């Protein structure tokens, strides 16, 4: 039997359940003096589709280089032309039959040339910081190795290898190995060398690694040190030096420091360092904190925190898994301007530059292995390899170099096994590898609920009900007594919740409370922190993202992708300005008789010395008053109530009755921060006064009657359909009931639990309320005033093939200045479809105008949008702003851009402006129409048709998170129902 | 309150429950010698959107016609510009709120100028044959009075009103009234003045109506005949002539004509006659026959009779509801031609020149009244007007109507209620009327299977199971005693049965051969005749076929209006061709040996003296044999053994074993007919001589190798992917294994039982068989003979996120002349996915080439498709036809044109030829991929891309018709299995 088949050797290492072979012990990524060069730059790059074309020319020497062109490192080369992006959210996209690969598996051949000077000599070696997902490495022809775990850190010894003058280094990558099977987070497939590449020399008597223990004694205010040091795995001499401290000791030794001030998010103490031998020196940062688990809660230096998270995934919109550093700078300043105070780096170590970061700015962290098997879970996890023995050494290593290269950092207060990987014995292992150890630090992995081999109970995306069940400490028990009694006794923490897909997250509010309730809670993780958008360029220079699907793959998950609080260009969504609101860390409430507010300090560990409170009143014309009052600090978790000047509360007392009117407290910073200047707003309360219910026009005017036409003041009608066609020169091309929004991301979800499976979008499908259709049943005007009349128009909403309808009365009345518009909704038949209940999305009227509208004022919530669930980041205001700035730039367009809680509204029309008034409704404008955004997929699907779409909603339904984890809350639904509304219209040119 | 709504008045009419007003009595349509003038031919049209702005001006008097222009007449508007068609299945196009109707209501004022010459005076009527939905009349101003009943007839009298000389006559018609309520057929919605405008004039001592009553003694063969006639609903004096029976008698009397030749469908006797009064005589074709219900069977003339019928609609593709009579005349014959035997009138009264034809060429019709309330059932009947006594009046007038007009023609044998409207008090009270007006035709109506007011027991798309269950006579009994009893002691018949949508319809064997056991069992009708198609013509001259959606609709239930035996053009679908065979009225089965054949007559009446049998053996050259043989008369439902000349199983004997041969006997018309001509083919039989197994070749050829290519004689291998490249200098571009096909519109429906609600396109879809990947595991030559050697492939095939797959291993030998290949299938994992048990469309290979094929030949069965379930008409032999001409021009493209049973086949390629051999295999030859094909929704998006895509299918699974009622069959179902076949290959220029 020969054997005539290529590259079989190649293929058979890609198939291998080990990790890779030839490196350095796993160790901590170090600021040292010892010499060092980045070979980051242009290097030379070259393309096969698989293994078994995969030239076995001499390329790795650099001579007569056949195919090459340039490339830069780091880099994802995907995003430079060769291939393309793929996104699956579970699936995978190859056959699942491990350890094989597919035959289609791109193939990246790396080279760069670089001089060697002799400060690298005698001893050096070659630093990767991240290759997805299998490299093979050779240095001027000679083989180093195999790196193996997509976003960890690998060293080669170069001795006697590496020579002086110039050196030739060759990198052979592959996409797909054995290790893709256990990297199937939800992303963009990104196969290439897309951390750091530098050579690094090792002077003899040097450092390799360094363990820093720096705990705290909240009781004494002492600290507890104990900085390691070790050569070639055994421990060295060596001197360390605090001078902030006072302190020279050796390595190895544990001393108790007097005094220290300990480490926080919220007060980030970090005491430089130096730990030294002769032949080397490391510069180190020391936070000095203590984590604990008592009394089943999560407590840092004595006291229960609250995590105000988000999971960060690595994304740039243009270079993929490379995230410069300016980005990383600016995205965690984003994240502290808007009260966030934990990450969770989902689901891989980060950039190593990320965790001084992190340190300094002020986050917990939960640093998480590269570890992920969720395609496995549809075949009822077989084969998964978490529980294969032949995978023990392969993903005990992903946790070893996980905890070894982050162990010295303060921010790091958790270590997760991985994500969505099952249960089995491999995991097992790695927790019980980490906590022999590092036992400063508990281990987080939400994948297996019995909680065996774990310190916290993690879950994800679990209803506000159960999660205050679990706040309660009363969830359902294990069947296994003694696992129950362990899980019961550890806090509780949300790795994942409120998903925040598109026009949402909906109840973000009712978990906090439950969050401020319960002190097993701990908090909770947002989903996501950005949307992977991806940037692609049209002619004609418009630029809009691209989500699964958008570039020509075979199996995707679509626009699961674009699922964050910021966008890939890290500009805010509603949801982040929400959030932001949410999670404040001090509460405002205003007095309603503004004599004062009350001050609650929400923080764990600081006091308000930090914030200035200001006050300021606003109204109709301008502001009539403000200014700063002083305020005694408050300590945590205790409150005051502050007076507020007494001209205030004057203002208030003397304000004719019907004035609109809001008083606004804020917390903003006293003096710059690391990640704010001074003003910034951290929290703030606010209490209204009202405008007095708007006076109905007295009618007494009378209805003009023509063959065709009826006019009611500067209102014309027409006979035939009863519907407006003018109000003051502007014409309503359309006017009816809507009751029905095009479906958010969430309304494209199953709602899981009751016997109906299908999305909202489908329900409201099969329902008709997309296509509503109105009969005309009777025109008639009344007796007024004074000889005026009223003209009621009666009219019956349906659509085709239902026989459930609503009847829709509109009763106009005018003196001449301002139309009054009475509006009366009475359901006609059981609304019940498929044998399910249908339910609304709103309860409103569609104004269609044939001018095009410039600028929107209100009365009412913003800037931004708010509906029912959401809009807690809207205050009470006065707001105007040009009509493309109403909308939501999400990558799917969807319903978005409400202002619920509006008084009244101003649309200007060219010369013209109209102005609309009432009780409490929801305004939304647009220059397109529902069917328009529905349809479109993207951005540029979007087209304006010279019209005005104008929406005035008496009710909405909430948006909720069904895309993934809860619908719409109980209180926030919006089933059928008899409804009536009053309205007041005017025109003025 | 004053009321200013425009065209209050109109709408109320439309929303009437009443039957039209100011109409003569329904009668018979009669030819007769009374003066008669056509008004069909150029009227002037005008449309408006809704009855509230139909203009009220002078339009009815023909003086200043404003916004008129030229419209043929009768004419279903939407296919002249003015709207376009709309098409729904069950569901209605507006809101059921019954009796109003939408806002969006085209409305049809139709008018024409006309001269009345003397011979239309004193008296006289004009004559309306067909009006949707809902017409006004008026003659020079004055009203005569409205239509309801679509296509029902009306008359009203013009006496004193009709002018001599010039007349204007003036038409309302509107699309949408109370009346739509009862016409919710599947079809194409169309307004208009679709049937026969008439002016005729009725001079005194006329006749208005006759009742002919021809029935017939079976025991003494006489004829029974009283030929009722009145005038203004009297009884009046008049002389009935039948010449050729030589009888003259007086209207109203019962005589016994001593020998009548009876009719039947197979037998269409006619007796020309005249019933004549002193002003008017009424030409009269008579058929004698008697129909009863004896012994739960279904009798004509003391015979039980087998129903071989199919469901007619009335559709033109150009003209809509109005099919030309050149058009009629030859569908009908093309029924006769494919030995049909009975018609549906689905589901209204067609034209009134259909009956003639009927009684002459010869169908059993089964009448169907003008009613339909299908779009009822979702919402649970409630609101059904066939349950509603305001609509009593309504709906025994279209019964009325319908009866009295075609009740003097033998054709008819049933006169069925409506279709698909439940059950109701209306429809009760149209049964006890058509009982006591017509007690000779029994009564039929499908939606009430407890069947207490019909005489036959009908359903739709039974089960093949289910059939024989009621066969034998042991279905289910009903709750109440009295009508069980009643029903058990009725026939049966399928009023709808084999849905014959796309590909299909599979099955229909199972049902005839139960029709043939059982006798209780009347047949059935397939749905439908025709494909509803809309010849939509583009640039460049392209011409195809429009379905629902295709005409900007709102509400459509998509290419369900594409479910016919014929296309609208009446060009058949291979169903018809299959159909033909499976209800041939004879049985030949021609014997191994080839000494003769025999022959059951099939038919009911007639023995088998109109047939010519001939026989014919044909062979790898040319026919080697045949001629005619003579056969004595054998009687209906009788058998004979026919004896073939000594040298046909001569030649049989001494037949060189291995060579095909095939012995054909076909039954002929030995002269022309009304429907066809002499030699037209009626009912054949074969018997095959199997050619040998084909000899595999000596591998005695080696393997060269090189760096990237293998070669083997004529064949050369890709080193890295082990698949063909080149054949004999024929381009290989791929080759797999197949184990897909694009869905037919079975494939897109339910089947209904079993927990998986899935339509098979869906779970195909969620498994991932359209996306099959290979990876390659090894290759190996081996041993072979002499120095030759053979070359064993091995590969795996899945699909992504899968871990079930198969593994195919291809094994390649040569001599130089001739390629074998062995393809083995072993299937690894189980196939499950999503709870479900995966089953395959086949087992195959797909060749693609990179060449052109202009021919295709092959050995097997043709010339038309053929699938496990289907092909019975496609018969053994040699076929050869242009790759174009293997394809299926069905509207919507899907899978299509396999030739299953085929022993060898030869593609043409440019100058070259290549020839596949082996055991019975499929074959498939196409232009264009598969996943093109599956996208395609048209004929024109089908592109060729240069390339053969050749498919050679080792199993198949069949068709079905789950579109609509059984899918396939247990026997004809594709599990995933293991399996092996054989094939040779061959290049020769
Ligand atoms: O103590 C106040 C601060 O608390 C931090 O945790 C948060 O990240 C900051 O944005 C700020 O709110
Ligand atoms: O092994 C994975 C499973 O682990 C269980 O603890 C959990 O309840 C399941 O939902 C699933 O995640
Ligand atoms: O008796 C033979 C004939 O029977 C008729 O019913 C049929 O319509 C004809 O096509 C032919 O088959
Ligand atoms: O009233 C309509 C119903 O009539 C019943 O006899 C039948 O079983 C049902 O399927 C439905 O057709």
């Amino acid at each position: 039997g020969r054997s005539l088949e290529l590259g079989a050797a190649d293929i058979q290492d890609l198939e291998s359940f080990e990790a890779g072979r030839g490196a350095l012990p796993a160790r901590a990524y170090l600021q040292s003096d010892a010499p060092r060069l980045s070979l980051n730059g242009e290097w030379q790059f070259r393309l096969s589709p698989g293994s078994r074309v995969a030239p076995d020319d001499g390329w790795q020497l650099g001579e007569a280089l056949n195919g090459f062109e340039s490339l830069p490192v780091p880099s994802s080369w995907p995003m430079h032309g060769h291939g393309a992006p793929a996104y699956t959210n579970v699936q995978f996209p190859f056959a699942v039959e491990p350890p094989h690969v597919p035959e289609a598996n791109p193939i990246g051949d790396h080279l760069v040339v670089f001089e060697a000077g002799p400060e690298f000599f005698p001893h050096a070696l070659l630093r990767f910081d991240g290759i997805e997902s299998a490299g093979t490495v050779w240095l001027n022809g000679v083989e180093l190795g195999t790196t193996r775990g997509s976003r960890l850190a690998h060293e080669f010894d170069v001795s006697g290898i590496l020579e002086q003058g110039e050196n030739t280094l060759a990198v052979r990558v592959a996409q797909f190995s054995a290790a893709s099977y256990v990297e199937d987070q939800a992303m963009w497939w990104l196969p290439g060398i897309f951390r750091d590449v530098t050579l690094q020399a090792r002077p003899a008597a040097g450092i390799d690694d360094v363990f820093v223990h720096a705990g705290y004694d909240h009781i004494t205010g002492e600290g507890i040190l104990k900085v390691e040091a070790s050569r070639g795995g055994q421990a060295i001499d060596a001197v360390v030096r605090v001078p902030e401290l006072a302190l020279e000791l050796a390595a190895g030794t544990e001393v108790r420091v007097p005094a220290v001030e300990p480490w926080s998010a919220e007060v980030p103490k970090l005491y430089e360092a130096a730990v030294s031998a002769a032949g080397e020196s490391v510069a180190l940062q020391i936070g000095f904190r203590s984590i604990a688990i008592e009394d089943a809660q999560f407590k840092v230096n004595g006291r229960r925190i609250l995590l105000r998270g988000v999971n960060r995934h690595e994304h740039h919109p243009r270079l993929g898994r490379v995230v410069p550093r300016d980005v990383v700078e600016a995205e965690l300043r984003l994240m502290k301007q808007h009260n966030i105070n934990a990450i969770r780096t989902s689901h891989y170590p980060p950039h190593p530059q990320f965790l001084a970061l992190a340190d300094q700015l002020g986050f917990y962290v939960v640093l998480e292995c590269d570890l992920e098997t969720h395609g496995f879970e549809s075949a009822g996890w077989a084969q998964n390899p978490s529980d294969d023995p032949q995978w023990e050494d392969a993903l005990v290593d992903r946790m070893r170099r996980t905890v070894e290269r982050d162990k010295n950092h303060a921010s790091v207060v958790m270590w997760s096994l991985g994500n969505e990987a099952g249960t089995g014995r491999n995991l097992a292992a790695m927790s019980r590898w980490t906590k022999d150890r590092d036992p400063s630090r508990p281990i987080h992995y939400e994948g297996d609920w019995s909680s065996e081999h774990v310190d916290v109970y993690s879950r994800m995306y679990a209803s506000q009900a159960e999660t205050a069940l679990i706040g309660q400490g009363i969830e359902p028990a294990l069947n296994d007594a003694a696992l129950d009694a362990r899980r019961r006794a550890m806090p509780f923490v949300l790795c994942e919740y409120v998903h925040a897909m598109g026009n949402g997250p909906g109840g973000m509010s009712e978990y906090q409370a439950l969050f401020e309730k319960y002190p097993r809670l701990m908090g909770g993780f947002v989903w996501e922190w950005l949307e992977h958008g991806i940037t692609v360029s049209t002619a004609d220079g418009v630029d809009h993202y691209g989500y699964g699907g958008d570039f020509g793959e075979e199996v995707h998950d679509g626009n699961f992708v674009t699922d964050g609080l910021v966008d890939a260009d890290r500009r805010p969504r509603p949801g982040l300005l929400d959030f932001k609101k949410v999670i404040e860390p001090l509460r405002i409430d205003v007095a309603r008789d503004w004599t004062g507010f009350t001050l609650r300090n929400g923080q764990d560990f600081a006091d308000t010395s930090a914030f200035s409170f200001r006050y300021e009143v606003e109204a109709d014309g301008g502001a009539l008053d403000g200014g700063t009052v002083d305020v005694a600090p408050v300590a945590p978790q205790s409150e005051t109530v502050v007076e507020l000047p007494g001209s205030v509360a004057a203002l208030a007392a003397g304000l004719s009755d019907g004035r609109p009117a809001v008083l606004t407290v804020r917390a903003v910073l006293g003096a710059d921060s690391a990640w704010a200047d001074a003003g910034h707003e951290v929290a703030w309360g606010q209490s209204v006064r009202e405008p007095g219910a708007p006076v109905p026009p007295a009618p007494v005017e009378p209805v003009q009657v023509q063959d065709s036409e009826l006019t009611l003041g500067p209102v014309v009608f027409s006979r035939a359909t009863g519907m407006p066609t003018s109000i003051g020169g502007v014409p309503v091309e359309k006017l009816g009931l809507t009751l029905w929004w095009a479906p958010t991301d969430n309304d494209l979800g199953r709602e899981w639990g009751g016997a109906d499976e299908r999305p909202l979008a489908t329900q409201w499908k099969d329902a008709g309320l997309n296509r509503l259709h109105t009969r005309l049943l009777g025109i008639s005007a009344n007796p007024g005033q004074d000889g005026g009349e009223t003209l009621t128009v009666r009219t019956r909403v349906s659509a085709a093939d239902k026989q459930y309808g609503v009847l829709v009365d509109y009763t106009w009345s005018t003196d001449g200045e301002t139309v009054g518009l009475r509006t009366q909704v009475r359901r006609d038949g059981t609304w019940v479809n498929r044998g399910f209940e249908v339910e609304w999305a709103r309860i409103g009227l569609e104004f269609v105008l044939g001018e095009e509208t410039e600028l929107v004022s209100w009365f009412g919530q913003g800037p931004h949008q708010s509906y029912p669930d959401t809009g807690q980041g809207a205050r009470a205001g006065w707001f105007s702003l040009p009509l493309a700035k109403m909308d939501v730039e999400y990558v799917r367009p969807q319903e978005c851009g409400a202002r619920s809680g509006s008084r009244s509204a101003a649309l200007q029309l060219g010369g013209r402006t109209l102005e609309i008034c009432g009780d409490p409704f929801a305004l939304t404008v647009r220059p397109y129409s529902q069917d328009v955004l529905d349809a479109a997929a993207h951005r540029p699907d979007l087209k304006a048709d010279g019209r005005t779409y104008l929406y005035v909603d008496h009710a909405l339904r909430g948006v909720g998170t069904a895309a993934c984890g809860p619908g719409v809350l109980e209180q926030y639904r919006l089933k059928p129902r008899d409804a009536d509304f009053i309205l007041t219209l005017k025109v003025r040119s």
